[PDB]
């Protein structure tokens, strides 16, 4: 019934990823905003189908696909809020109740995510995106990938993400569970919230500081910025063994995750 309602206005870029652009677009009509994520397929067909399966409060909306030939248009929900990278301030972090918060939405959109099967294989502060009254969605199902169908899981092999937020099983072992490496790098992004740095540039046994952290010198950076409470959560999530490292059901009984810390909204 209503005219040029299908008419969105360009408004500006958001990011420019690897595989293209992300604009802004404004509808002429009722000035509703999204993001278009534009991939030109010849420079997806997964990542449109996960999207599809997915509704929750802390993922990002996705709304539709336009073909248009080669280009491929994604239709995704805008987050004014930027990155939660954006919102770390170098050497420093946040204060300990934004990142209580940020961690609790986070929380939820994994068990959202590993509770319908799949997994995002690349969870950072670049793909946790901020909406205006500032609750977390998890962005970006371009790695992310099916670890159970009909009720079976299905062991990973393929290494993907980003190495400082990567688990070390996925350097070491042929093959491994979906779920504790999301838990791991759910972990590296808190260590980031708290200390403003990350603490190895990979869980290298050729890395120092992760030797050092396998260690327990936690008198160096970044854990001596961090303080018990959330130090003693980071030492169930960072474990070595992806076996014996705490499951999210767990890390919602921890201490410091149930810690009152801040005032609503
Ligand atoms: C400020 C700066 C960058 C941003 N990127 C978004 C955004 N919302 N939805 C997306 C979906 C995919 C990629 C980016 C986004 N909102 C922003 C606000």
């Amino acid at each position: 019934a209503v005219p040029f309602v299908e008419d969105w206005d360009l408004v500006q870029t958001l990011g420019e990823g690897a595989y293209g652009e992300v604009q802004l677009a404004v509808n002429r009509v009722t000035e509703e905003a999204v993001a278009v994520k534009i991939v030109d397929m010849k420079r997806i067909k997964k990542e449109i189908c996960i999207n599809k399966m997915l509704n929750h409060e802390n993922v990002v909306k996705f709304y539709g696909h336009r073909r248009e030939g080669n280009i491929q248009y994604l239709f995704l929900e805008y987050c004014s809020g930027g990155e939660l990278f954006d919102r770390i301030e170098p050497d420093i972090g946040m204060p300990e109740p934004d990142a209580q918060r940020f961690f609790h939405q986070l929380m939820a959109g994994v068990v959202y995510l590993h509770g319908i099967g799949i997994t995002h294989r690349d969870i950072k502060p670049e793909n946790l995106l901020l909406d205006e009254r500032d609750n977390l969605k998890i962005s970006d199902f371009g790695l992310a990938t099916v670890f159970r169908y009909n009720n079976r899981e299905r062991l990973l092999n393929k290494m993907c993400g980003t190495l400082p937020y990567v688990a070390p099983e996925l350097l070491k072992r042929r093959e491994f569970h979906a779920e504790p490496v999301d838990v791991w790098s759910c972990g590296i992004v808190l260590t980031a919230m708290l200390a403003g740095e990350l603490p190895w540039d990979q869980p290298s046994d050729s890395c120092q500081e992760y030797s050092d952290w396998k260690e327990k010198k936690t008198y160096l950076n970044p854990w001596k910025k961090i303080d018990s409470a959330p130090l003693a959560l980071l030492h169930k999530i960072l474990v070595e063994n992806p076996s014996a490292r705490i499951t999210i059901p767990d890390i919602k009984k921890d201490r410091w995750y149930n810690k009152p810390l801040k005032k609503g909204a």
